[PDB]
């Protein structure tokens, strides 16, 4: 078991049935350091295979897909494009 | 040495002692940019053995567990439940 | 009121003196290791976290929305198991 | 008023129509990879970022507020210290 | 008003009783595994996700707004491409 | 190609030149979806050598600084601000 496993399952109550269960879980979303433990739950499976290569090679199938049909003209494009991005991640 | 460890260690004033110390780091504290450099400093040592494992087959050792106390009714409910967990992320 | 991380990189740059200039400044700066590396970070920052605008826009809570003004909370109970189910499904 | 990614999503799914015939769709979408690609990104976003009222919510913020209430500026100086300590501690 | 976790943690420390004593039991928590874990998670916490005031004042915003009172929306569209110049050679 | 690519691609509008393309994209950054894939594609670049050794081995290295210009003293103050650094991202 984990040390996180462990105090996760001791949120929750498993002797009582159905409702008793319930109610626990429930009541644990109430609290805020709960919510990350499940968080951590559920990290792994809200993954992708893919997302891994698109992050190692995308812009780059990206920049010759752009380049392809528009030529260098395309280039100086994807650039402004790719800054407006940034900028808007930051407002 | 960094690239990052430099430019972090520039933030700060050792050579004139004790206060000066502390006024640099206090004064960085004040760039968030610094604190985003703290947060690399302490990523790694707020990690968890436990927490990779928990990551990769916790739901599984808790749904067999539900299994176990609940039977097939159990499982409904845990999906339920999770769900519920996921929508209270979102809000 | 800046911080000594953006002053260092703003050092770098012409503000006065015109447009072009500026992006000259840039593009020199740019074969400045000390220049890229606070670029990279001062990216990463906005890369790795996100504006609370933008959260609360997700597609989660749209979509728990829609469901909920059309079938109302029972609506919501059944939603919920959906999402479970499907990412049960996701690790499975 | 939508955007591309959830338009593409909502499109799998019957709103019309009823309630079970909603999760009737839902179950059938779910074993359509299109579907299920998209639901792992929207649950990507809602669980790898988090609400700005949930932060706000956090212990170490709880406990530093009870620290002061308790013993002042005083206290939050040394809670300062010992929480220094465990991290440095939680990294030998 | 609490929560289980929090809970849990609080338990382990003198708050009555006076501030060394606080310091006393916070000492001695520590070489608990319990405590430890707690903490390493409460910890976690804050490091691995951020205020919205902290983010709102990042440097790329402070930069585009610089840029922009400067040289209005044509500044803008420039510093723009740089930004993606900058990205793109930060993969090649 | 990736899953995340395919729909990222699906997105933005190639055959109709270089502003068809430009307001395909300038249009997806409405929707906040789409900005967290943009966020996949960037993620690896923004990345840092140095980063990975800072957050393996930093506090350490400026622990042996801080002893080494201030002595046992050093220790106990480097704590101190580091914990009023974790305060500060709490609040």
């Amino acid at each position: 078991d984990g040390r996180i496993f462990k105090m996760f399952i001791e949120h929750l109550e498993f002797e009582k049935g159905l409702d008793a269960f319930s109610q626990s879980w429930i009541k644990a979303l109430e609290d805020s350091e709960f919510l990350a433990i499940l968080r951590l739950l559920f990290h792994h499976i809200v993954t992708s295979e893919s997302a891994h290569e698109f992050a190692a090679n995308g812009i780059d199938r990206l920049y010759k897909m752009v380049e392809s049909q528009f030529g260098s003209g395309g280039d100086k494009e994807l650039e402004w494009l790719i800054g407006r991005s940034l900028i808007q991640m930051s407002k």
